[PDB]
């Protein structure tokens, strides 16, 4: 009933200790230049554009706007029903 939760949260949190700031945003935007190039045009607009609102804060999101523990509930690994 709560076996994955704290794997979830060992591994999440460990996990973080080195993603904190390991690799910066340096390589990240510059790879969407990269992965989101060959993505047709009409998805590579919508890629491109909410990597803007994807960019800065995915990378800076789950670290410290949020804790590694609550990812696993957003993830909702924790489902103990089916979905709703």
């Amino acid at each position: 009933s709560d076996v994955y939760c704290e794997v979830c949260e060992f591994l999440v949190k460990e996990v973080t200790k080195l993603i904190d700031n390991n690799k910066t945003e340096k390589e990240i935007l510059d790879a969407f230049d990269k992965m989101c190039s060959k993505l047709p045009k009409s998805l590579s607009e919508e890629c491109q554009e909410v990597v803007d609102t994807y960019g800065s804060s995915i990378l800076s999101i789950l670290l410290e706007e949020v804790s590694p523990e609550l990812v696993c509930s957003m993830l909702h690994l924790c489902s103990g029903l089916v979905p709703r």
